[PDB]
């Protein structure tokens, strides 16, 4: 526990919030000496839905993890480009990032589907240009580090 | 004190000087362990006004801070793109990087007011497109460090 | 042995699989103080052949070592942008790298060759834009790693 | 000395060859506390020319200091820019960097005059787009570190 950080990029807005930080890989040490990666390491992302004017509801949050190859798509997005990802299991959830009608931002948005229960929720952030750049710029420095290769260093 | 670092990246014009740093976020540490960023961090611009040849008063300095999303704004500008940010207070500023004629750099120039005492004060500075080069990439090499995010390294 | 560290990045597909991973240089001591590059750093790549669905034969794996100047040449491709390496030995080897028809995505190709023993392997891997776009992100990241240029801090 | 670090970028070519290597500022220590910064840092160019097939002269040997800023004009060169550098001594050098004519590279090329002694000097080297995009990428890598940004870490 000592050794966690919280430092979330977080954006506000009407409808809902979204938020993200990377989580690290972890390794397994090798017995004849060194590290090799375990687990993969991920760009978590977090949505939950406004309630009111700057008020929202922390309970009803849902979460959506981006694969290094995820984090690829979205640092090599151009100012009109879209991408959707789909993660299977029950519940299924996709995001998608399309640009806006003026190319100054887009919108992210989590869905989230539980057929048998019937249930569908839908969480939608616009981010401007230069909200998407912090996370363009920001995401990037972290791809090495969730990829483990921060490790490779001299 | 110890910890204090002093290194601006400085430009030096006919009527005016401009400097740029970052100012590292704060972190608060958890009871439970770990940290969690506080206070944000920003690039903090500082201008001052000519007063003779090579002559400037740092008497009459005004300083303007960039958040990260700001910090956003100003590495993704091409070579075409304006941009201004308004800060509220009193005293108002704002701040806008417009692109010269030439397309061979910007004028940045910082506007504070002060309508009550009927004070106006406008500091401008020519940036050519290699010293706002050196910005865009120190200031983008800076902004996962003012987020917090070097904190998640392996 | 115990600084060594494993973390490739991989892209397993339907004929063939490909690995990449950072291999630092090494420095000598200088016996008036300092140290100086010795062996120089590459990016080392595996290719191993499918032998059944997702079922490869590591076995029969060949490599092929990117030079820094090589790296320069991946990190540096648009979209549309071809390249090939030749190494000369016996065995010779190249390496290609094609954009596919829709700009979505390349072929990665590693040729083996022996005259003598006329015996001849191809080991080919698509790789999406996205993939393509984490091996340039991370090759760039380690880039002044294996030139050794990560020692000049402060 | 023990702190000394030796790794140029290097690339030999017919008539001579270049070599590139960062040299960190230096820090003043504070008596209230803390650093700030002394003397410039610089990425250094040395040029020498050749003797013969594959055969250089090191003994003739000349240098150029690259400031942050010309690092800036350098970087954010597309495929078809140039740019030139004068330094004022008696000597005089220049340093202009063009594209060829393929826009498959550049001559980077060291002028320096004596016109005292009427000695006259001329170092040329062409460099591939491949190998300019280490420079490129090595440089960008060394710039934060050449200002001092470096020191500003969480």
């Amino acid at each position: 526990r000592e050794g966690r950080v919280f430092a979330p990029y977080s954006v506000f807005k009407g409808a809902a919030a979204l938020s993200a930080e990377p989580r690290l890989p972890t390794f397994n040490r090798l017995d004849s000496g060194g590290v090799k990666l375990n687990r993969r390491g991920v760009i978590m992302l977090t949505f939950w839905p406004s309630v009111g004017e700057r008020k929202y509801d922390w309970e009803k949050r849902q979460l959506f993890a981006l694969s290094a190859t995820e984090v690829g798509s979205l640092i090599s997005m151009g100012t009109r480009d879209s991408s959707e990802f789909f993660h299977d299991p029950q519940v299924r959830k996709s995001l998608s990032i399309k640009p806006n009608a003026d190319g100054s931002g887009y919108f992210i948005s989590l869905s989230v589907v539980n057929n048998n229960l019937k249930t569908n929720d839908r969480f939608t952030v616009p981010v401007t240009t230069a909200e998407f750049a912090v996370m363009r710029t920001a995401f990037s420095f972290a791809l090495p580090h969730i990829m483990g290769w921060d490790r490779f260093t001299n």
